């Protein structure tokens, strides 16, 4: 009889998976369901990156690499940080792993002891707290509502820090709100952190290259040199280059942390795929102009969803600054009754109604730690979004 | 300053890496050291496997897959276990990870609580005990000397089992010994394990397809159906297909352990590379005849090393059954003096003399937990092996 380790005892089944399972069963019943939960861009890997992978395969780059990345890829990353972020890292301050997921995992495994706290602003994707839990740490969730654009404030950060705080997670743009920090937004938070030298910064910049309206992306180790010696700047090719299947993430940070992360990586995975690494060299080093057209395509779909929802009675949707999610408010539908007699008390109730009665799957704000809201991923076709918006509107109009 | 987590406090630097670094420095100095430490086969990924990868890239198989493997790869693994090992595993009993390294890591992370014991027969590679350490377990090392062919015996396994024993590691063929368990070798251990239902079997079959002399490969869950509900059968494409850089390992085992491993994998890596998975489908489903020529090439090189060492007074080398390592005794050189006046007291001293004065780098048995021996990897060219054996013989002749 199998007995799971205690370290996974606090990891449950995500509400997102439960929703996915219900939608899947409904399809088996013969009920087509639109699921608005895409977690990867609906673009392919760029052709020149595909060709670089094929060339590496042909040349026989099929052997183990250096544990935490080829020198060539580390140099491509160093150049990316300098070119794109005005951020200077040495080669021994750079690490490469199997996705940004493993970057985050390695960093927590390399640092957290039982009871160590990690401050996580919400709304947030629970994947972050599951990583903290398996490393025996304590997630400390800090709710940030629309009044601060879903962003952490200096006052809330200061009040959240305790003797056990080891990290603060700063993820911008984020899943599910799409909120991004400008330099003005970051500065008061970095001032707080300058006064807390034992608190390290876990910076997740994965949506850097999906930002809208001309937003100038910045990152804390760039803005505040006084925090560079305790910041892990996490990034990767998954979202920027539509390379989620390739599993390459990377980071820049202090050499002693990078060294500890390599100890974890040596136990967990050894080196990431040599083929994906070779692909990622050319993703970073090659032409970048194609990113503009993809951003414009995402932004057109952002506007479609935001404007669609703000034409529906009961909903109020802010304009996300980046990533490919909307996090619309739905306070206006609470208290209404469905045609079948059900009272809509929570955003959970509302999303369950949209699923069963409108055959559209969205995720309630309750699952991300802030209500009353719901998340749409618009990394899908304009046609599917238009149909889903029509169904959501019709279902909202049937509430009374 | 950075404080590493307690969970890596027992993981140090491997003596193998220190030896490789010193050998590498000598070569930079113009001393043409032959380093006999290859841990991957010196063949390339088969052409048809390369083509399948390039085809999958071109088709756009660049997205996240199912967390623990595509249905196509799980089906190919299911057929491999049935066709090659007579083992019947369901789809929910199969998992795919970033190398067999991650299979082992996930299994230990999913099961071990602090203080849980894992029995590790020695001679062993400390990579196994490092994994147990980072999962907060206690490696229980059981030395198996040449009198049992470097294999675990029933009496030693029975004596080593305690209430806290969670796993016994059964790795056949072995790095560093090259020894493999026949059915007759396994049977008394399996009889012991039937009497201890709390002990699970961690079966590392990675060198399955590098076995010699017509050896009939067998694996515990096939040999003893009464243990299949608590055996993890670990395997992978790295060694069989020369695909170490692609990072794909897999396992068959009880559904509840497979489920818990997926919880770990979701925090550590998400899915392994979609491209490597597609290559591995064809590695497993494709033609296997090429393995014959590779085995014959490996066996010729094995014979070079065994016969070469046994022509040197003071060395006694057993014939390995599989993998590409010899683990020769060197008791007959202990007590002798080098031309520079150093007395050779340990296999450590002997190997340092071979490095500095014969310009051949091998690893002493002390590094694997059994003396007096030394390990050679013969996954290199016959010419390089013949030259290395000449140098070892000359250096042994100069002893007094
Ligand atoms: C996609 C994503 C990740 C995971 O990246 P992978 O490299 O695919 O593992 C981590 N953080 C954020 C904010 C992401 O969008
Ligand atoms: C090579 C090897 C491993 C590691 O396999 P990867 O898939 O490359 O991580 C594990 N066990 C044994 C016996 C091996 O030979």
């Amino acid at each position: 009889g199998f007995q799971p380790a205690s370290r996974i005892s606090s990891i449950g089944v995500s509400e997102i998976l439960k929703i996915g399972a219900r939608a899947a069963a409904m399809k088996r019943e013969g009920k087509p369901v639109i699921i608005l939960g895409a977690g990867e861009p609906d673009f392919d890997t760029p052709e020149h990156v595909k060709q670089a992978a094929s060339d590496a395969i042909h040349r026989g780059e099929t052997k183990y690499t250096a544990l935490d990345g080829t020198p060539e890829l580390k140099k491509a990353i160093r150049e990316k940080f300098q070119r794109e972020n005005g951020l200077a890292y040495e080669l021994d301050e750079i690490t490469v792993a199997t996705g940004a997921k493993q970057i985050l995992f390695n960093a927590m495994m390399a640092s957290l002891d039982p009871g160590d706290e990690v401050i996580i602003p919400t709304p947030y994707w629970t994947s972050y707290s599951d990583i903290v839990h398996i490393c025996e740490g304590k997630p400390v969730l800090i709710a940030c509502d629309a009044s601060s654009g879903f962003r952490l404030t200096a006052e809330k950060l200061e009040a959240a820090i305790t003797p056990r705080t080891r990290w603060v997670l700063l993820n911008s743009p984020s899943n599910p709100s799409g909120a991004a920090y400008s330099a003005a937004d970051y500065r008061p938070l970095l001032e707080v952190l300058l006064r807390h030298p034992h608190v390290w910064l876990l910076v997740d910049d994965m949506y850097e290259h999906i930002v809208y309206d001309g937003f100038r992306f910045v990152t804390p180790a760039q803005l505040e040199p006084g925090l560079k010696n305790r910041t892990l700047t996490v990034n990767g090719v998954s979202k920027a280059y539509a390379m989620t299947g390739w599993r390459i993430g990377y980071a820049g940070g202090p050499r002693e942390l990078i060294k500890a992360m390599a100890v974890v990586q040596s136990q967990a995975t050894s080196c990431p795929s040599s083929i994906s690494q070779a692909a990622s060299v050319v993703a970073l080093n090659g032409p970048q102009d194609f990113l503009k057209e993809r951003t414009e395509s995402f932004q057109r779909r952002r506007d479609l969803v935001v404007n669609g929802l703000n034409a529906i009675d009961g909903l109020d949707c802010r304009v996300p600054e980046g990533a490919f999610y909307t996090f619309s408010g739905c306070a206006g539908v609470l208290g209404k009754v469905t045609p079948s007699g059900k009272r809509i008390k929570t955003d959970t109730d509302f999303c369950a109604y949209l699923l069963e009665d409108a055959h559209v799957a969205v995720v309630p704000g309750s699952a991300f730690g802030l209500s009353p809201f719901f998340r749409i991923s618009y990394a899908t076709s304009e046609a599917e979004l238009k149909e889903a918006l029509e169904r959501i509107a019709a279902a909202c109009d049937r509430l009374s």
